[PDB]
């Protein structure tokens, strides 16, 4: 279950980055963002992921103040962490 603060499919940043909470579900490929193989991204491997924010699977993203991400997830901003 997501937690209360999760974005959701309706947020509309959400919609416009094309962001699914399972990478499974997501258009990585059609996107083919640059740093990986399509197919290997998601969160966890995301220079936007905010591994102190959250718990568990449920992380921060910098693009989505106040709110979490799944780990397992993905968005068109995709970008390799790097640093
Ligand atoms: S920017 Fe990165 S961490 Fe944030 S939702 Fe998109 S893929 Fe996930």
């Amino acid at each position: 279950a997501a937690p209360a603060n999760a974005v959701t499919a309706d947020d509309p940043t959400a919609i416009a980055l094309k962001y699914n909470q399972d990478a499974t579900k997501s258009e990585r490929v059609a996107a083919a963002r640059p740093g990986l193989p399509p197919e290997e991204q998601h969160c966890a491997n995301c220079q936007f992921m905010q591994a102190n924010v959250g718990e568990g699977d449920w992380k921060g993203c910098q693009l989505f103040p106040g709110k979490l991400i799944n780990v397992n997830g993905w968005c068109a901003s995709w970008t390799l962490k790097a640093g």
